[PDB]
């Protein structure tokens, strides 16, 4: 429903409380560090109004059209529709934008369908879902706790906790270490870390406008690099930004509270509501798109330099193909095996999604490595468009050709491969893939604990009956 | 349709021309090296008559019942039925029997449905399919060419070639290096290696009874070890055997010829007919069953020795779970994306099956390693059931307990884990998984060449338009 | 000093209390399961009297000649001499015999040189060293504790503990899970597992003749396979055997007690005495020899089948070469950086030896994999010498040739490659390399804790001074 | 001998013909993109005059003092001295400067000692060595050939070739794709790629001042990022730069020609002269220093966030320790096994150096990965020193602490870890380690071909005699 113009106007009128290198960012839509991603998100919103993609990206309901990521799926076909929307948006940025709002709309959609889970705060959840849906707003998630130097009563508000409760709502103080893509209208403070018994003061779930007084987003090093599409094909447009989120006695209205002082409710929220399943559904579609981009670049690089005649290179590209097919397989099974949860919400299969989200963090570094191995040293000496336009341009056109590519074309392609792997932007993507869904160690331990291993244990026990029978 | 008794009687009456350590095997049904696998195959046939599995393992047609692996699938549901049959049979032997006849029935079924591919030999193919189906016979595939010492006119019949053609059929001479599970009624001489231009004399496809004069199967080292289910839980029953296949001027009746002197027809047979797709479908179901067995053993081992409290061990088991889910995903997508080929035969998706068959050979050695890492040195000092039954039995019961298992139970379980990984039988399984479908290097190069990489290359080319536009 | 004949006579006269499949082994020198390794150890002893190797394998002292592994090294040259002896013995069996007595003589030699460490039991240690040296006896180490099923006062003697102390010595009861190469005159009960506070009853170190009443060695599955050098080139001669060691109220004379009820002394024994350093020195020489054998086989296999023309194969062999050089490097630095410990005993560098023993367990599975990848399916269908000698021999000679090898030669070579990797014997070698020195997880944690990381931390702290200076 | 001031004055007076983004660089000593590395190289030169390091970094000869990397070693002690100098210089920049001039001085030193190899150009080589030594100049190597688009007589001067020969010297035209650290007085055009028969026009070896008319160095993307030591601890000072090198009818005086039109001489130059051995000696010392830096950072990171209590983290740090010890071992053996080559030049052992240079390219990506795994998401949201100095500084000091570190200290450390791995500078280091010495595929094939595998093949042949004897 939202247009790119509406999104841009919203951030310009009520900008997120962003700070960059010790200074407040007055207008992120024009600031050199953020204007690129803002334009990109704006383009994602505009695509919703392109007739060619209207049916893929939006659905009609009572005379209004809403983004597909808000659709509460009733059938497997509806799930497929949500998946197609995730994929189309992902493809626009070669799967490089990892925290586009549809992944969180998936979470809020599930929370709302499973609103009974929240008890007294159920209506708050349903109303918030309707607000985000109707206004088609952008969201960001603030997660991870700070640490305290115990080498130095103690301050109980380092991590975000409730200072007090009033007739208007709750006052919170503390910080969240990470919020990716802060160019949003709203920030969600939902649990991503297990809470131990006694941590009620920190067991909260709520949402706030990003301009809320007392709320501050502190940026890390900008990885944009430049505006030239030739020199910085990806960083010039898909640099989402990561930030520290500070809560200085922030007032959270009661209407925006979803969970308050309940350890168990927080710990089981994502799984019980189905938010885990739906957000992971967006993720598998996203990573399929990302892998497709790497396959395309690898294939073009190999052909462009005539390296495709080498068995070694063909094998590496085939390896990327195997991984692409693995991700497509997880995506297909996630949808085909979907079943309704305790609240009647159809959710994609967790086994398939757990497989995808626990395997891709291992596959990605290898996919990145493969591109480095194909490009080799050719990725480390790429000139700028300015050099082609300068006095030595003629020399560059004569010396920077590929076995099957003209100079400008080869450099444009290798600059993209470089931006996908070795630029500050590209390297960040690696760290991001390794950890965005959580620490792999914890994720694997979680998978071990939740998985029903009984059918297999029983089959082996049955098979061993003949072994123990020798003693009869 | 066939019963275990009928299969046993068939091999006893007309045994395959098997040789073991320089001597002819008169009765494989009673010989210590082969009676185990014979009994196992017999049990697979008997299961077809168990009312609980009749509908899963067989289908009715004109008053007769045939094995499900012969069913020419018309719908995705039919494909699912074939898959369920592959899985049920596989589960009986923990996915350790890698060349049960249903994988080749899948090949012959596809050949028959796509019989037009064979031209003048089309009816031969259809009739052979009907013969195998009606009699429910067991088959084995003889593949791989011998080498010739060129450090020594030359003998043109080292690999299997046509010596002459007569009114009765063709006379062939040469050898195939491998035939796994030779306890079969028939041997298929189909192409698995690419033929170069000019190799018409070797471009053949035919089938023969395993007792055919001039045909000899020479066995390698027996890996059975013993008959005790406790000491040798798997090798005592699932040792399929591998053999060299010699053709000493063997007469092949014209009715058994499917391809004669046609290089192109041989090279495209498996892909064009859909045999590749259907055989790979049996394989993915089989490997899913195999992975489930490893998961069960790993889980029981960890719990039995209290190692499940270690994060490291939980992580390794979760890794097996990720691989199990990956294989289930490939299997699901293979069926859901199925489409009809040029001959109207519904075939499971090759992308998904290529992913599965090119990934599992890499996953298996790791799955095996994980079991070794969980069992550790505990896998290297396992006593025999005879020691428990001997004078020191009481000591063993007191000293060989697991943190949560009695001695006999722990040893029975570890003996199984050992037989699945470190016994001669278990180690062979590793080599087998690495190469049964082909040399990974060639397989990956084949995947690279057949895969349509254009959609991805086009997306990147489109994305790079903005890069090259800077020069406008 | 000892001859093979003396060793054989010793085991025949006073055989270790060995049990195989519920029965006592009366004469291991003639028993089919043990005669091979007995002959091999005998050959190692005989080599000491070959004039060509006398100076490498023995040293003279006061009119007597002793095995080099007993030499207390005073100079780096002496260390080199010990290394050359380790290497020569290792080479005789292609580095496949992993527990030849010289590795334990290294331990006892260090214990004796550092005898003061043992306090009141110091003379016992010195005298035992002299006994083993003078008689040139063979030893085996019994290690690892049993577990107790807590799913079932408790029996405090599952692991080996002291039941009582008398005027004659101590009475022990319990079991050790592993003893490799039990074809020895003596068994050492030394600590390999960390002891916790309060475990004094189990903190012991002593030695006993293997025929001691109450002592029982229970064998696991025999991996010999056969006596044919062609069919079983390694298992027929280097199958050391592993066994469970039972202590049924065994009396240990006071003269054979080295540590009694001292937790700290046990925990620091190997490191403080230098036994760790010297035993690891034997190990690095041993693994260098083992890697050389794999390199030789891989090279001959590649050349024999003409696979050496493939870049992929050359790369795999070069990988083995890199690992061989790494091990040679660790060995060289271990000797060149040697320094005296607290007791004045020259000990090889622990940093280099810790690197070698923590890296090889990871390199070995890959070296094994490489051989499997070069041999491929050719390793799974190897006939017996009996087939070459049988009626089909002529066919085998014509069909089993290598691109540059005659049939018998290729099969002999591949049978060796198979015995080094896929036979029960070969697969055991893999598990053995992964764990013989300890659980890698514990070994790496031990390395982390003992390593002086301060120099590096200090360099970084110094480098960061400029970073923090920006706030001045 | 040279001081930092002399080096700076030299580049300012006669600057290399550098181009950055289409413009000539007039003064690299003050240009924001190059002043950092210039200052760093200057500091390396100044260290030579610090009394504490004078004996390590320089040697006296006839009243003059020269850089240690010019010393022609006569004894193993001399080799050790060269190694200590390589190490001290490397440590100043945490092993991040990969092309400091001493690695090329090692090449020129070897060329000079083995000058007879060059025939008629021998005196040219000796004189050039003396020139570089006496003036203590900095050098850079221009390598790798361009490609030609054959999808488009042909221009025979794409790669560097001789256009004509005159009484003054030779005129060359073409390009070299890479030259790292162009902030040098001289550029060496030596062979790094195998030349095929008939490529005489391209088989050349010569040296030129970097300001030579017709010579142009074209820079790739600057990776400096910023001058703040806090925000960019490494990129602000060790960004060496990589560039394309253009030769536009450049005149090379005869005195600067070392090899002219000789394919074989070029192909065997590095190996025959010993340049390969000596340059690889600098490399192993360099990588040992680099690994020590990673160990220090990893250790400080783990302790700083209290992650050192996790077994997983301890294991990863121990892994870095194993790799550090491996590199130290290769370095030690390279020196201890040194022998004189055909020209009487003592050269470090190639086996050890081939092991080091072929293993480190595989170890480095893992070492980098380990740092990413320890720092995790904490590496992706690091604020700037400007944020600590800004209005929100107090909040940052309260929320960015480590379990055992104050905020500024933790961020300074993590910023360093980030700059070593994920910044554009850090990621480039990864690609650089993977390929600076050559394509691993070619390097491994070269190792396979040059290594004497006969001793191992012979040992196996001898061992197999017993196998073939069964047929006697
Ligand atoms: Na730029
Ligand atoms: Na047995
Ligand atoms: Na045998
Ligand atoms: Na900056």
């Amino acid at each position: 429903a939202r247009t790119g113009a509406e999104y841009i106007e919203a951030l310009k009128t009520r900008p997120p409380n962003l700070w960059y290198k010790g200074e407040k960012v007055e207008d992120p839509t024009t600031h050199p560090v953020f204007r690129g991603i803002v334009r990109t998100m704006a383009a994602l919103y505009d695509l919703q109004h392109d007739p060619r993609y209207r049916e893929v990206l939006t659905y009609e309901e009572e005379g209004k059209r809403h983004g597909m990521s808000f659709l509460i799926p009733k059938t497997k076909e509806d799930l497929k529709r949500r998946g197609q929307a995730y994929k189309l948006w992902a493809d626009q940025n070669l799967g490089m934008m990892g925290r586009s709002p549809d992944y969180l709309n998936a979470v809020v959609m599930a929370y709302a369908a499973s609103a009974d889970y929240f008890g007294e705060f159920a209506e708050n959840v349903r109303n918030y879902y309707r607000y985000l849906r109707d206004q088609d707003l952008a969201t960001t998630h603030a997660l991870t706790n700070p640490q305290v130097n115990r080498a130095r009563q103690p301050d109980p508000y380092i991590p975000v906790g409730v200072v007090k409760q009033t007739e208007k709502g709750i006052v919170v103080r503390g910080a969240r270490m990470t919020a990716t893509f802060p160019l949003a209208d709203e920030v969600l403070i939902f649990p991503s870390i297990l809470l131990q018994a006694g941590s009620e003061k920190y067991a909260l779930a709520f949402a706030l406008p990003t301009s809320t007084p007392g709320l501050h987003f502190v940026c890390r090093e900008a990885l944009v690099g430049g505006d030239s599409p030739f020199d910085h094909p990806l960083s010039s447009r898909v640099e989402e930004m990561d930030c520290l989120v500070i809560f200085d006695d922030v007032l959270v209205p009661w209407e925006r509270v979803f969970i308050l002082g309940n350890v168990e409710l927080c710990n089981n929220a994502y799984g019980a509501t189905g938010a885990l399943n739906h957000m992971a559904h967006q993720v598998v579609a996203l990573k399929t798109a990302k892998t497709e981009a790497f396959l395309g670049v690898a294939a073009l690089m190999a052909e462009g330099i005539g390296a495709d005649v080498y068995g070694h290179v063909q094998e590496k590209i085939a390896e990327i193909i195997v991984y692409l097919e693995a991700m497509r397989a997880f995506w297909t099974r996630a949808e085909e095996e979907a079943k309704e949860n305790a609240y009647g919400l159809l959710v994609p299969d967790r086994g398939a999604l757990d497989g995808a989200r626990n395997l891709y963090p291992r596959l990605y570094p290898r996919i990145r490595e493969i591109l480095e191995q194909i490009g080799a040293s050719g990725l480390i000496t790429l000139p700028s468009e300015k050099d082609f336009k300068g006095p030595l341009g003629p020399f560059l056109e004569k010396f920077l050709q590929g076995a099957a590519l003209e100079a400008k074309e080869r450099v444009a392609l290798f600059r993209l491969a470089w931006d996908m792997t070795l630029s500050g932007f590209g390297a960040r993507q690696e760290l991001y893939e390794r950890f965005f869904f959580g620490d792999p160690v914890r994720m694997y331990q979680t998978l071990y604990n939740v998985y029903n291993k009984e059918p297999y244990k029983e089959r082996i026990h049955a098979f061993l009956k003949e072994s123990l029978k020798v003693f009869e």
